[PDB]
């Protein structure tokens, strides 16, 4: 389904790839999308699939677009276009210097402070969860680690009941990875009508949580309204529930195929951060967007007030203008450079929470289970959308091969 071109796009800059269903995802996502980097691409192009909108392909004009919110609004970030219209999370959807104030705030529930004060309880946990499964040689590591570690994490910080997880979830995903079963608008407004009653409570019974912070926090001097709280708990939410976790997933599919990379990180510890910034690079998973603001010539290239733009946070890293062999992993690369959390004023707030749930994991996962790989004939699959993820990934390895820690 391609929409009709619009008059003001020059049919060479036109490529037709489809960021929910790209054509060689069967090589993996990253690989699908970088696609977008061979020579015969130009760096801006559009694409009539979801409505029609213009893709920048190149590290450089990513960078660029996210600092200039002047042209780049943040009101539309999301597309097709309905999903952009509907999507009104704060702070991402405001631009500065409205943006600035709520981010503040936000900060205040996932920054660096709060990430010291639940160290502790993100090992406890990551112990835990490995040790438990140590002993039975084989996992679904999407459903029995990838999604409970992080996700319960946040729970724990927004303090909300786990019976409500499976819920919550799969209404996230309809945002980030459209099924087809709900609209945006529909996925939004369910988790809403969750986060309604609650806010109510905590705004007259606060307690120390994530949520009862930010309904009676202060933004430009006076009290945040509902709606606003609202807005941004709902941010929140689908950031705790579905970045990490499928992170995670691309990461330790990858070690599970390499094993002179286990070994490099178990017999080199100081190597795990570095490592850590490697593999955000290249399993990079989020690409969103801009709208403009008014017609606007980027880079010869004449855009139209209202064009949306696909920026991928993804493809920076993989740029080779950027990277040298950019899908080769290499955890002793001199610079990693990357916008895996983004660029401009909406850097990512919990990167430093995400780090270290990574870190961790990386760390005490390779301590107990050293040795492990895919189960033989299984075939993993990828799921393309906001953010990318891995469908399942059943891993096996030989218990003897295990140490209790
Ligand atoms: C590895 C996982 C993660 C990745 C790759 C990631 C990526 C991103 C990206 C690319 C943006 C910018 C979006 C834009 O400019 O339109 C962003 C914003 C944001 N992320 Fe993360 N994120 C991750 C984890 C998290 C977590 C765990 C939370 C916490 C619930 C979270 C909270 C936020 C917030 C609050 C913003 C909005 C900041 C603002 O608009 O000022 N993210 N993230
Ligand atoms: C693009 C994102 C990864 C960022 C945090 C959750 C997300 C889906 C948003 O809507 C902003």
């Amino acid at each position: 389904n391609l929409a009709p071109l619009p008059p003001h796009v020059p049919e060479h800059l036109v490529f037709d790839f489809d960021m929910y269903n790209p054509s060689n995802l069967s090589a993996g996502v990253q690989e699908a999308w970088a696609v977008l980097q061979e020579s015969n691409v130009p760096d801006l192009v559009w694409t009539r699939c979801n409505g029609g909108h213009w893709i920048a392909t190149r590290g450089q004009l990513i960078r660029e677009a996210y600092e200039d919110y002047r042209h780049f609004s943040s009101e539309c970030p999301f597309i097709p276009r309905e999903a952009g219209e509907a999507y009104d999370f704060i702070p991402t959807s405001m631009d500065p210097p409205e943006q600035k104030q709520f981010r503040a705030l936000a900060n205040q529930v996932v920054g660096m402070p709060v990430v010291d004060k639940l160290e502790n309880r993100i090992q406890e946990l990551a112990c835990s969860l490995i040790e438990s499964l140590r002993p039975q040689g084989q996992c679904n590591f999407t459903e029995d680690y990838a999604e409970p570690f992080p996700i319960r994490i946040f729970m724990l910080l927004a303090g909300l009941p786990e019976e409500d997880i499976p819920h919550l979830k799969y209404l996230t995903d309809q945002m980030t990875r459209p099924d087809g079963s709900m609209t945006f608008a529909e996925a939004k407004e369910a988790l809403y009508d969750y986060l309604i009653p609650i806010i109510e409570q905590r705004r007259q019974k606060p307690g120390t949580d994530a949520i009862s912070i930010v309904a009676n926090g202060q933004v430009n001097g006076r009290p945040i309204t509902s709606d606003e709280a609202k807005r941004m708990c709902g941010l929140l939410l689908v950031g705790g529930l579905d970045t990490v976790v499928n992170f995670l997933s691309f990461s330790m599919e990858f070690l599970a195929k390499s094993p002179e990379h286990r070994q490099e990180l178990i017999e080199r510890p100081e190597r795990i951060p570095a490592a850590c910034e490697e593999l955000l690079r290249r399993f990079s998973l989020v690409a969103d967007g801009r709208i403009l603001t008014s017609d606007y010539e980027f880079h010869g290239v004449q855009l139209k007030k209202g064009d949306q733009i696909l920026l991928p946070q993804m493809l920076s890293g993989l740029d080779e203008r950027e990277n040298a062999c950019p899908m080769h992993v290499d955890f002793s690369r001199q610079k990693v450079s990357h916008t895996t959390f983004g660029h401009g004023s909406h850097l990512c707030l919990g990167q430093h929470l995400a780090r270290r749930e990574i870190i961790v994991t990386l760390k005490e996962w390779l301590t107990r289970i050293p040795d492990f790989s895919i189960a033989p004939g299984a075939q993993i699959q990828h799921k393309s959308g906001i953010v990318s993820g891995v469908q399942a990934l059943p891993l096996v390895w030989d218990p003897a091969t295990t140490k209790a820690v």
